[PDB]
């Protein structure tokens, strides 16, 4: 027999998965596992909701493969232990994994392949997370990444994606390549529960982003029907511009691989031929995408990317350090409304628009605090469904002008900004419910509002809301000044 594993870390899909596709190709048997450390999830930095929309999609995974008659092998342990030990329990000869181009899990596989290499193990390596080779797009910028996306688009706009998406693994394929299966299974290797992880789920609702491979392929379908519309010239629509949750929303599904992004573009272009009867798309049909390949080559060679000190790529800037100050941003303690709102919604849903990730940086960094963009990466590592490593980082110090010098902006005030936004305020009243009596007038500057108004509202403003942790005009002018004297 030729046994075979493939490995799941951030590829969590059947469909557009050539790992896996050619790891089956020859084999007798083949086992799929996620390798999940329990000990150390206990000591981790990350909520709730990133861990239940992690557990979803391998639920869905094992959901999947036992309509192929097979199960997901969940491995409670770390990869460099468990691995010595699989390949001689089930005699392996081949190991799968997807590319990660991440400094950590470079290093990571590194090591795996040595494993593999002395165990006479074969390891199959497939591009999959990305839409094309990073190192290529390093060689034609002169050997260096790209370091502004004005840059990077203009090198993308002369390549083609290495592949267009492969065939999910099919009832065919697995009728001839088994899976042994105890009847102990479930109890050896099945989808921990959030409760296994240290995890009180009392009161816990409903997700508002269900995990899972199912789910992405349910949401790329209606995504590409609303895309269609707007692309039609069409109506207006209710649900056109939501600060909410949205039923069509894909990006905690790229960054798991529930959804292909090879899919994914492929689906974009035939839309945009299909709906604007055009063969060639503008670049900016796969902005979502693009900015993702961006980081992800920006940061593969750069093992300190998501730091300021020692990080070749980020300028020094001197940061308060001022723990008080970032758990009232953390928390949504901060006084303004439409921050405290944001931070609402990042912490209970895991998700916030692409405009509030702007608006909450801004306060927390260059614009009022003048705290490291390195806390905000952390807290969105922590709380923030689709936080990619790179992604994360590489965002953080764009937004807080630390580095990607390309689009200079101003930073959105913390009351005017949100007033634009939802001129009525029925995203504050949404989640923060105490505000909920303040008129529109008062709603995301309520410390402005009249004694007579805030016992109206039954809120009296720094007794049951706290009041602005900040005089944003004077922090504003301030940290203009900061950052000008540093680059001046």
């Amino acid at each position: 027999g030729v046994n075979a594993v493939h490995w799941f870390r951030k590829g969590l899909r059947l469909h557009d998965n050539p790992a896996l596709r050619e790891c089956i190709q020859g084999a007798d048997t083949v086992r799929c596992v996620y390798i999940l450390d329990p000990w150390f999830a206990g000591s981790s930095n990350v909520g709730i909701n990133r861990w239940r929309f992690l557990l979803q999609c391998l639920e869905d995974l094992d959901a999947n493969l036992r309509k192929l008659n097979s199960r997901l092998f969940v491995i409670r342990g770390q990869p460099a232990d468990v691995f010595p030990r699989l390949f001689k329990e089930w005699n392996i000869a081949k190991l799968s994994i997807e590319y990660d181009s991440e400094p950590f899990g470079k290093e990571r596989d590194a090591a795996i392949k040595k494993l593999a290499s002395e165990a006479g193990v074969e390891v199959i390596v497939r591009i999959s997370h990305t839409l094309y080779d990073l190192d290529k797009i390093i060689e034609l910028n002169g050997g260096q990444p790209p370091l502004t996306y004005k840059r990077f688009q203009t090198l993308i706009s002369r390549m083609e994606p290495l592949e267009m998406p492969v065939e999910t693994i099919t009832p065919e394929v697995m009728k001839k390549c088994t899976t042994p299966v105890s009847d102990d299974h479930d109890e050896k290797y099945g989808v921990p529960s959030l409760e296994e992880l240290g995890f009180d789920t009392d009161g816990l609702p409903s997700a508002v982003w269900p995990g899972g491979e199912t789910e992405a392929l349910t949401r790329l379908e209606r995504h590409l029907e609303r895309k269609a519309w707007v692309a039609n010239f069409e109506r207006p629509r209710m649900n056109a511009n939501s600060l909410l949750a949205s039923p069509t929303g894909l990006s905690p599904y790229l960054r798991f691989g529930c959804l292909s992004c090879r899919l994914f573009y492929f689906k974009l272009t035939d839309l945009y031929k299909k709906v604007k009867k055009n063969s060639s798309p503008p670049l900016s049909l796969y902005g979502q995408l693009l900015w993702r390949e961006f980081f992800y080559t920006a940061a593969t060679n750069n093992p300190r990317f998501d730091k300021m000190e020692g990080n070749p790529i980020c300028v020094q800037i001197p940061w308060d350090k001022n723990p008080e100050a970032l758990a009232k941003w953390a928390e949504g303690r901060t006084g303004f409304p439409w921050i405290d709102a944001i931070m609402t919604q990042l912490r209970q849903e895991g998700w916030i628009h692409h405009l509030a990730r702007h608006a909450v940086a801004c306060f927390l960094t260059r614009g009022d605090l003048w705290i490291s963009w390195e806390e905000g990466m952390k807290v969105f590592e922590e709380l923030l469904l689709d936080a990619d490593w790179s992604v994360n980082a590489g965002s953080w110090m764009w937004l807080s002008c630390s580095s990607f010098f390309q689009q200079f902006f101003h930073c959105y005030c913390p009351v005017g900004f949100g007033r634009r936004t939802d001129p009525n305020g029925d995203y504050i009243r949404r989640y923060l419910p105490v505000l909920r009596g303040f008129p529109a007038k008062y709603i995301y500057d309520p410390w402005n509002a009249p004694e007579s108004i805030q016992k109206a509202a039954k809120c009296i403003i720094g007794v049951n809301y706290p009041k602005p942790m900040v005089n944003h005009a004077e922090a504003s002018r301030l940290n203009i000044e900061r950052m000008k004297q540093i680059y001046q």
